[PDB]
């Protein structure tokens, strides 16, 4: 339910839950591109923010304490860039239609703002991952424009990837 | 002069030469957003390109093997996106005007071809960055879009930063 859903930090015993959401999204191919041979400790390294620049790593738990999904916010880029955020995230599969996605941007927009950061940007987002495309529009983002045939899709070929921009 | 400038594979005894030019970026803080504490050997890892994906580094060289500037060239994102290639460069402060960007930067496209790559992409280029800009778009790249008041310039303030492409 929304009531028992919770966005909170990430805490260091949540990432062998994390994990998994992982290697699914590589596996599908479907929403971001990584590297497929990552270790866990490498994967762990990219997404859990050590402390020490203006950077989270969130987890939505559900009222038993479930990890549903989790996300990692940061400066885009840094120096005379920094004070543009990014994010990534994660929702389980069996945690989808269920706001996860929502309440992990909208906690990511909240934590930008309160942090003072301008803007937040997402890199690279596939045209064709229309149910995050719109999540995002419906939250203020826009598409500042779309690389064609960046991303090679496993059913629908080479296909586009938006670069998505909201002010803050 | 065009006849005595060559672009050719990167040295590991040419890093020492292109050491500076990144330092001039960083403090000058006109074209390119990086922390500004790398340690030496920090940007060495990020410039120089290590043997084992589809990744290379250059250099411009004057006749008497003074290097002029340097490039360097990997995919823009990994897995499903690796078929889009990137790059940086960096010309020497004294080199400008003496057409070593455009060397590397042909030098760079004619690579991405034969390497099988099927479009090149700059994340980031600033806006006030005319002299680069025009430059790509005399090579055939375009901007796709423009991220607004990502850049935060010493003198036009926040600024622009393109995303440029061109296919290959």
């Amino acid at each position: 339910s929304p009531e028992a859903l919770q966005v909170r930090d990430a805490e260091d015993a949540d990432w062998p839950a994390i994990l998994p959401f992982f290697r699914e999204i590589v596996s599908a191919g479907e929403t971001y591109a990584y590297d497929p041979e990552l270790t866990d400790e490498q994967a762990r390294s990219l997404w859990m923010t050590p402390s020490g620049p203006q950077s989270r790593t969130t987890v939505a738990v559900d009222a038993d304490g479930t990890v549903l999904g989790s996300a990692n916010m940061y400066p885009n880029r840094p120096g005379p860039g920094a004070h543009v955020a990014s994010a990534s995230f994660m929702v389980a599969a069996a945690a989808r239609g269920r706001g996860v996605g929502r309440a992990l941007c909208q906690d990511m927009i909240d934590w930008a703002g309160r942090e003072g950061f301008r803007a937040i940007q997402f890199n690279a987002v596939v045209e064709t991952n229309t149910v995050a495309v719109k999540l995002w529009q419906s939250l203020g983002f826009r598409v500042i424009g779309t690389v064609p045939e960046a991303f090679h899709h496993p059913t629908h070929g080479y296909v586009g990837l938006h670069v998505m921009h909201r002010p803050l």
